[PDB]
C-alpha cells in the first residue's frame, strides 16, 4: 500500500530466514516502522522505533499470529493487565539476582563439565549440539523441575517450537502460507503434556523446590493451586526461547569472537572479559531476532506513520542491535565496541524476565570451554551458517583443537 516500499512485496519468508540484514538495513534507512507483506505486519527495524513502541503507553503486549496458534492462552509475552502481573509473580522468584546467586554457580558448573568430559579430549567438536544447547536446556530443566527429560528431548521441544512460532508467512489475503507447519508444534505440545501432566500432579500433592511446582503454589490460598491450563502456555514460552536461547547466545559470542581472533585470545587470557564478550555477541547476533511484538491500544503516529488502534507492531530487536546511528559497523563483532545499552533482551513492561540467571549460565559455559579448551580454534574447514527470523542462531559450530 506504501508506493515507494513496492520492493517489500517481493520479500520472500526463505529470504529473511536465511539472512534478513540485507533487507532490514534497507529497512532502517527507507522506513523504520514498515508492513512487510509476507509477514502481513508492520515491523520496527531501528532502535528508536523499537524502544519507543515496546516502552510506550499507547501500546500493550501481543504475540505475534503464528506465536499465539502455537502458544495459544495466556502465554506471559502475550497478556495484560491483572493476568500479565499474576504470571511475572508467578515466575519472578527463581530469577531474583539474589536468588539466582544463591546457587547458580552450583547449578551450571557441574553440567558445564559433565558434557564437557565427553568430547574435550577427541580433537574436534560441533559445540551447538554438543555443549551449548546441553548446557542451556540442562540448567534451566533441572530449574524448572525436568530433572528427568533428557537434553536431546529438550532441545528437540525447542526446535519445533522455533519452527511452530516462526512459521509467519501469509498470502495475500493474510492468511497462514504454511498451515502444515503447526503440525509438529502440536505434536511437541502433546508430547509435552504426558511428560509434565504427572510431575504437575505430584507437585499438586507435594510441592518441592522446583520452580513450576512454584509457580502452581506460590501466592496461591491455602490448599489451592495455578490451573494447569492457565500455566502451560508460559510452560511453552520457556520451553521455547528461555531452553534456546542461551545456548545461542554463547554460540553467536564464540562464533564472533573467532571473527577475531585476537579478541578471543583476550578472553580465554582474561575470562573475566567473558561477560563484555557475551554482550557483544547478544548484539551481533541477537538470539530473539524479531519474535516478540505490540499492539496499539489508541490511534498513534510511530515514525511518520498514523497507525489506527489495534495495530500490531514486530519488533525486530536483532535489527535493532545493528542500527547505525547508534554503532559503528554493526556488522563486525568487536569486543571492545564502546559499550551501549542494547536491545537483545527487549525494553518496557514485557521485557525479559531471566536477564540476570540468562547471562550466568552464558559466562559460566563460556568460563569452562575455554578452561578446559584454551587452544579452540574454529574448524575453517566448514562453514557457520546462521538460521532464523524469529529466533536467530548458528546451525553448528564446528572447532578443532590440540
Ligand atoms: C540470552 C538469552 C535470552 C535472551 C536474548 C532473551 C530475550 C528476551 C526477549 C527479547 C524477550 C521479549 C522482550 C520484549 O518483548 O520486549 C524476552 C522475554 C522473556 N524472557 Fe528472555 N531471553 C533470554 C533468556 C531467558 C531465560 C533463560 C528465561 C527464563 C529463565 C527468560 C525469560 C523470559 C520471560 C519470562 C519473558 C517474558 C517477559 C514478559 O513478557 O513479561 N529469558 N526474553
Ligand atoms: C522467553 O521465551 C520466549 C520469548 C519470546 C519473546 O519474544 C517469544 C517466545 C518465547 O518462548
Amino acid at each position: 500500500e506504501r508506493p515507494d516500499l513496492a520492493w517489500l512485496d517481493e520479500v520472500t519468508m526463505t529470504q529473511l530466514e536465511r539472512n534478513p540484514y540485507e533487507v532490514y538495513e534497507r529497512l532502517r534507512a527507507e522506513a523504520p516502522l514498515a508492513f512487510v507483506p509476507v509477514l502481513g505486519s508492520y515491523v520496527a527495524s531501528t532502535a528508536e522505533v523499537c524502544r519507543e513502541v515496546a516502552t510506550s503507553p499507547d501500546f500493550e503486549a501481543v504475540i505475534t499470529p503464528a506465536g499465539g496458534r502455537t502458544f495459544g492462552h495466556p502465554a506471559i509475552i502475550g497478556v495484560n493487565g491483572d493476568i500479565h502481573a499474576d504470571l511475572r509473580s508467578m515466575v519472578e522468584p527463581a530469577l531474583q539476582p539474589a536468588e539466582v546467586d544463591r546457587w547458580i554457580d552450583d547449578l551450571v558448573r557441574p553440567i558445564a563439565r559433565r558434557y564437557l568430559e565427553r568430547f574435550e579430549n577427541d580433537g574436534h567438536a560441533e559445540l551447538v549440539a554438543q555443549y551449548c544447547e546441553p548446557v542451556s536446556v540442562r540448567s534451566l530443566g533441572d530449574l524448572l523441575g525436568l530433572q528427568e527429560v533428557d537434553s536431546d528431548k529438550l532441545r528437540e521441544w525447542f526446535a519445533k517450537l522455533n519452527r511452530s512460532f516462526t512459521n509467519a508467512a501469509v498470502d495475500e489475503n493474510g492468511e497462514f502460507a504454511n498451515p502444515e507447519g503447526f503440525a509438529e508444534g502440536d505434536q511437541a505440545k502433546a508430547e509435552i503434556r504426558a511428560v509434565v501432566d504427572p510431575l504437575i500432579d505430584k507437585w499438586i500433592e507435594h510441592p518441592d523446590d522446583s520452580a513450576i511446582s512454584h509457580w502452581l503454589h506460590d501466592g496461591m490460598p491455602p490448599g489451592q493451586t495455578r490451573d494447569r491450563e492457565y500455566i502451560y502456555p508460559t510452560i511453552y514460552v520457556y520451553l521455547l526461547g528461555a531452553m534456546q536461547e542461551p545456548g545461542h547466545g554463547m554460540a553467536s559470542t564464540l562464533v564472533g569472537l573467532f571473527s577475531r581472533p585476537e579478541q578471543l585470545e583476550e578472553v580465554v587470557d582474561d575470562p573475566t572479559l567473558i561477560p563484555r564478550a557475551i554482550a557483544e555477541g547478544l548484539r551481533w547476533t541477537s538470539p530473539i531476532w524479531s519474535a516478540s511484538a505490540r499492539i496499539s491500544t489508541k490511534p498513534v503516529t510511530i515514525a511518520g506513520v498514523d497507525l489506527p488502534a489495534g495495530t500490531p507492531v514486530m519488533l525486530s530487536y536483532g535489527s535493532a542491535n545493528h542500527d547505525t546511528g547508534k554503532y559503528e559497523a554493526p556488522s563486525q563483532y568487536d569486543l571492545h565496541r564502546p559499550p551501549l545499552p542494547h536491545l537483545a533482551f527487549g525494553a518496557g513492561n514485557h521485557a525479559c524476565a531471566g536477564i540476570y540467571f540468562a547471562n550466568h549460565v552464558m559466562r559460566i559455559a563460556l568460563e569452562e570451554l575455554f578452561e578446559a579448551i584454551p587452544n579452540l580454534e574454529r574448524d575453517t574447514r566448514e562453514g557457520v551458517e546462521f538460521w532464523g527470523w524469529g529466533f536467530r542462531g548458528p546451525t553448528s559450530l564446528h572447532v578443532t583443537w590440540e
